[PDB]
């Protein structure tokens, strides 16, 4: 309560980096308390956003994509089931250049965290913590089922890729801090996304006539979603990211001539 | 050969990033196909370090660092089984200012290069690679290997942290690749640092006198490197790396008064 209240504000202070690592571990070990009340923790960061500092603003987006990944999954039950989250549509910090240029980076940071929870409301798992491989969710899932969650991932993923940055904007520990959070997203939600297209192949034939013209068009989307993510993991080569963790995109696009199984 | 120099060519361009992704890949295979001629894949790497030119040296020494971590064994047993390694000691580029900045950088991580090729040739084992926990090398190892190998790896460490690297000097991505596979070593450095002083404080009390008396000065020795590895970190939180991957040293340094052990 106080305590939480306090981790919260040294989470968020005026410094220009991303929150301290030992406020961030002390907050995912609330979540994992039974004890916490987590709405009125999840409050506390909504407060900081009504702030009129980018800097305050920012981490405190940063704050709750961290808890979102590494806290118990509580805290993201409890965001899907909100009906409001972030509304800074229209935040603009004008009191400098960089509060100016944070601005815009805030709005799409902010808009992918609400898509984030939105997810998770309508298929009830994390798409990027789910078992992968040929036992998972993603690759044993039904055909109705599969028709209906592929275009869930390719939305989150848009909203990601919207953030739209260069590498020559990447100046400052902030948005530093943002990027490696949204890059950590993107490998898992793109392995999740691959799956699920494998799947889909695998049942494509096999299948109704209207549901081929469904799968036809997420198949569409993917190859078109496909070289964006190309783009976005070059923003992640040119900032001096291990290449080690950079994923492999020699997969799955060859196959568009099923556009014509629908004879 | 030609096919292995030419890629060597590429990953060492002049352009103003770390090399690509995906010259890296094919030297990655290369160092795993048995009949590829491994001195001459070196070779070609420390003639691209007779360039005037701090960007090409740079990324020649990026890559042969790159392929120490993700290459076969054999790649760092060979630099380990040659007498001379890199000599920049001297390396100064004076065409630009970035020139002049970047030399320091270049000399301080071709000795840490050196230094972890050594440390291979006397040890016969990479201290970032073995098993870790309690079923490990460093955990399981005899009292006479374990007084000799630990001051090896304080010694690997040093010339890591010799770096020496503030954050608003990763201004640009070469610099920036470097950093990100210094990390990785130094968080793998610190785990074996570690089990080692975990074995060492196991062993303590049951030891011959003088054993104890090596003993006390290494346990001694790693306090103060614990301290400098805690700067290091905070270099790494101020960049923007993700707070999940950071080490949690919260481990090993109460027991200072073995000192007396010594009646
Ligand atoms: O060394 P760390 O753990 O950073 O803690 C620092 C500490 O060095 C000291 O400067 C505090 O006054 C400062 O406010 C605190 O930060 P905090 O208040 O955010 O804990
Ligand atoms: O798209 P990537 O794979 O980067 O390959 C690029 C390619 O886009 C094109 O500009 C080449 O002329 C350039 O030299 C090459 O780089 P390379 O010669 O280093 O392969």
């Amino acid at each position: 309560g106080s305590a939480v209240s306090k981790t919260v504000c040294k989470a968020t202070t005026h410094e220009i980096m991303g929150p301290k690592k030992k406020h961030l571990d002390y907050l995912i070990q609330c979540t994992n308390e039974m004890n916490v009340n987590i709405p009125q923790l999840a409050d506390s960061l909504f407060e900081r956003t009504t702030n009129s500092s980018w800097v305050v603003v920012f981490k405190s987006l940063i704050t709750t994509h961290h808890l979102m990944v590494y806290g118990n999954e509580r805290f993201i039950q409890y965001l899907a089931s909100r009906n409001t989250l972030f509304n800074l549509s229209n935040f603009l910090d004008k009191s400098g250049l960089q509060g100016y240029d944070m601005s815009t980076f805030i709005r799409r940071y902010s808009r992918y965290l609400n898509e984030k929870a939105v997810s998770y409301r309508q298929v009830a798992f994390d798409f990027t913590k789910v078992k992968r491989g040929a036992d998972g969710v993603m690759r044993t899932m039904n055909t109705e089922k599969l028709l209906k969650t592929v275009p869930i991932i390719q939305n989150q993923m848009d909203a990601l890729l919207d953030f739209n940055v260069n590498s020559n904007e990447l100046t400052n520990g902030v948005i530093n801090a943002a990027f490696m959070l949204l890059f950590k997203d993107a490998i898992r939600l793109f392995a999740a996304y691959n799956e699920g297209i494998i799947n889909l192949l695998e049942k494509y034939f096999d299948m109704k006539k209207n549901q081929c013209k469904e799968g036809l068009d997420i198949y569409k989307k993917f190859l078109t979603r496909m070289t964006r993510i190309s783009e976005f993991l070059k923003v992640a080569e040119q900032v001096g990211i291990d290449r080690g963790d950079i994923p492999d995109l020699s997969q799955a696009p060859s196959s568009l001539l099923d556009a014509l199984e629908q004879h």
